[PDB]
């Protein structure tokens, strides 16, 4: 029964740590300029589907790494039975609009949308998702292969209030379906800035780059 | 003075969403102003066996409440927020001839700034009817569709565009498709059964195999 | 004004639906007319692989209510409002010759006038059972769907039309089919089991390839 | 009058749905019968790259709960009503083996009589595995796909049919395929671990290709 | 205290009155911790192969996901509650674990009412019928030695730690497998793999699908 009870109480630990956080004290609004967040993103290409030249659509499943951390987030393990992280519905939480620009259908999301908040107060959201853009796949039947670019970034957002960054430029390969259709030659991921002449301040994306061809 | 950040925020929106009577929608003695305009960003295909094309576009729409003025003075000098488009009123535009629901691809929040103005661009893919007849000449086919309220006149939503020109600057330079032209005019009509004027905006695009 | 215009447009709606009771649907001791029509736009697809047709139309649908009733001049002459058709009754109004469920185009709200009738117009595309051969000829195909309440007969739903004539007049000009006849006709079928009317809209439409 | 036929409906509906336990479901004390019908409007697809064939029926199911009685004399003579199938128990019958989810074609509302019976008849489109082979024949082709409950075994849902006939009566006279015979046959197995009945109702159609 | 109270009321009663004490009153299962480990037992039922795509290496297979957990807070005595000794519930109203196909392509397709099992021991059966497409090179498949293809399932967000995934056997249930597939299986196993990350020191587990299959002649 000693047992049972370590069981029990460490449950009503992450329930109290859960309502502090959540119930007690106010939730985050989003960010501001006199407040801005930065949020790390991420790409694991897993395969390309389908290349389609009658449309000029390329399909890809990946994983998208978010990161961003909240000061409203943050405890002290030693308050809370030495919790160091929990997991959380995503639709619980605020949560970046990060969105593809060019996409042609809606994203489909692969994964349960979880998050897992640390004790830091830095939260990991990485949904999986096939997501349709627009990529013309000339070359693809060539040695030298195809080139396709989508941005990702916050739809209402500049680089003010949410500022976006990669932690290398190099996307994760290593999980690329080794029977895909497609074999990948490069990969990148760059955070990109522009400026907008009615506007000082800058807008920023991460610029998804993957050179591909048919796998022979 | 990021917690007073933050505290100034929260308090702005229960300010305007919890403590004061939500814009319910137009009315005919209480007309709202709507403005409407289109950034193409992709032809992404012409069926000739059904006579339907597919683009990609945002949707920019545009109006501005008194109920959602603020002095940013009262509020730390936040100037502009965000909110999802569901906790608000957004007006009711429609495509007249989509033969597919529309698919949203953009995340539904708009942005409310302190004079009231409320911005709100979903990106769209569309089907609608489209003969395409021509595409493989160099003339090019011509489509157009009608965007407008589906339930108010223009006597309760006053549609009205910023410009006739569709802006093409984000158009996609590798689409299967080229711009020959894109048009937005906006039409007033009186029809014989009533007096009150009806909006639309008439989407016009010129377009050939790229 | 604008903030008396709002003020009361908010309190009208909260004595229609709030602080009485809402319509429970229609009975047989108070049956309901409900007034149907068809706004023909297009013959997308006519598909001979499976023999489905699929269709765009605006279906008008209206009916009225004591309940929806108001005096314009206690509530600063607001003649009309809106309404989500989730926040009120609507009826069952079912095509039943579908294969697909239908697909909505339009925004789901409903003009509620103050002699409390109600007007409810969506857009829809429809697939539906037809055969289209004939299509490529001169004499063209010709197909048909049943509309009619799923669960009211006509001792509860009333359904009727305005006019036998399907409206053509935002027919889409450039269509693969050029439509011949449209034609939505009241039909009265009496089972042998029961003494209460079961009603439908039938909906021909005789289309061939254009030209 | 018309008020009070529309505030007995009210009364009616408060009394049994928000002044009494709503029924939680079956037990093994208190077992359900629920009989499941078959009407057939539509073979729509044989696809014989993927071995998957597309129906299009009305599945009619009835059960019968004491908590939905009523005496009509207590309520203005009402002696049915209709009721959105999300705010009662229904049963949770499922297609074994689809291989897309179904797509429900009707308005989901049911039918409750004063006897507490409840009927409920959704009209869907299916997609099932089936090998049509023979389809392009005399013989025809043959596949069969079994319902039933997916939680409840029948000492908890009661499974039944009124007749191992499936009702073709409305099936699409111009469809891809004609019907050679189609039967709906309950079935009773038991398993090694346990001693329950389980229960369902195998649909088994013979259909072919039309000239 | 007898427990002789709940005899005298009619199964519905004591049927509402149980579920009201589990959910209403019972502040509900926060999902495991480091501290409060979950097992989580999956087995595979394979219905159908009903498509392989050679143009885009897209295989959907058709199939029953059984999944079996046990909680505490899920535990009653059937002598309190007129003998009821199993009840049925929402999967959106419990807890439910985050089984997840790694390599998907497409939003999976539930095809089963998402109702769950729970008997009076605290443990929970939840048997999601499913389509799923997945990453798969048919290559072979129109020979006699066939095609070989695999996916992952496990836990998105929690590790051997928090969530520990068993299975009874790892022989895929091929009993109910339809005999007039395009596709007859050579074979079917689900292997329960832990793996161990450079960077972390917990373990984390998978249960491995790995179907072998050809065009039935
Ligand atoms: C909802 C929106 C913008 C949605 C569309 C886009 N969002 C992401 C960011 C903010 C833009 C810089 C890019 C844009 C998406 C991608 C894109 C492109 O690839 O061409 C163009 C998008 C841009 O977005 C606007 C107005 C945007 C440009 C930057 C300055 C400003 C003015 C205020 C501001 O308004 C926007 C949010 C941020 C804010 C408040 O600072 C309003 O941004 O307008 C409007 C579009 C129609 C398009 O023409 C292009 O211009
Ligand atoms: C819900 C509706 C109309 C939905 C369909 C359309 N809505 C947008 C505006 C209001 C119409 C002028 C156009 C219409 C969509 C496009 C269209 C076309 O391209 O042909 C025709 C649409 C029109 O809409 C009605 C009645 C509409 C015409 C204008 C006057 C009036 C009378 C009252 C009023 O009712 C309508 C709302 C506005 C209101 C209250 O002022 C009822 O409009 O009826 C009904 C359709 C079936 C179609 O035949 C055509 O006629
Ligand atoms: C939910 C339902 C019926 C759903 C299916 C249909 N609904 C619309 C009306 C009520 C039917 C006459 C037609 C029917 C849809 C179209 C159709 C066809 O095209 O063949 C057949 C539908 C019919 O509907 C039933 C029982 C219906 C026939 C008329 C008398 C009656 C008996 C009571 C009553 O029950 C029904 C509602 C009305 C009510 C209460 O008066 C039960 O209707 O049963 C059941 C179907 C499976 C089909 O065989 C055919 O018979
Ligand atoms: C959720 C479930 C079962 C879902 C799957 C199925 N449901 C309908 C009924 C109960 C089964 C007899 C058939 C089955 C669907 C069809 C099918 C087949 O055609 O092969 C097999 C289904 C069956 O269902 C289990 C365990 C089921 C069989 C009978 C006894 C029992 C033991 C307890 C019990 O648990 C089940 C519910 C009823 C209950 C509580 O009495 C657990 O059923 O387990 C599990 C499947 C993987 C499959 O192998 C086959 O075996
Ligand atoms: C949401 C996530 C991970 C989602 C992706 C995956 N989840 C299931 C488990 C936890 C992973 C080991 C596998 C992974 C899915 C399958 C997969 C593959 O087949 O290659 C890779 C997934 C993995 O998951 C990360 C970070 C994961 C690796 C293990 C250690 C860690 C660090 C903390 C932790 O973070 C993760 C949850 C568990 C936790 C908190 O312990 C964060 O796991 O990061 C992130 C992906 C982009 C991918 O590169 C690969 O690496
Ligand atoms: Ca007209
Ligand atoms: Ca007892
Ligand atoms: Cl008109």
């Amino acid at each position: 029964y000693k047992d049972d009870d370590d069981k029990l109480h460490s449950q009503a630990n992450l329930m109290r740590l859960k309502s502090d956080l959540f119930n007690r004290s106010p939730m985050y609004p989003g960010p501001t300029k006199d407040d801005p967040l930065t949020v790390t993103l991420g790409f694991t290409l897993q395969d390309i589907v389908k290349a389609d030249s009658s449309t000029n659509e390329v399909d890809l499943v990946y994983y998208e790494q978010q990161r961003w951390k909240l000061n409203s987030l943050m405890w002290d393990p030693n308050e809370y039975g030495n919790i160091t992280d929990f997991r959380t519905s995503a639709a619980d939480i605020w949560t970046p609009d990060i969105t593809a620009y060019s996409s042609t259908r809606p994203v489909q999301v692969l994964s349960p949308q979880i998050a897992v908040v640390t004790h830091d107060g830095s939260v990991m959201f990485i949904p999986a998702q096939r997501l349709s853009f627009m990529c013309d796949p000339t070359g693809v039947d060539s040695e030298e292969g195809a080139t396709c670019a989508v941005k990702f970034g916050s739809w209402v957002y500049s680089g003010f209030e949410i500022d976006l960054k990669t932690d290398t430029d190099q996307v994760d390969l290593s999980s690329y379906y080794a029977s895909s259709k497609y074999e990948i030659l490069s990969a990148t991921q760059t955070r990109q800035v522009q400026h907008y002449s009615c506007c000082p301040e800058p807008y920023i994306d991460v610029n998804l780059v993957v050179k591909f061809r048919e796998r022979r």
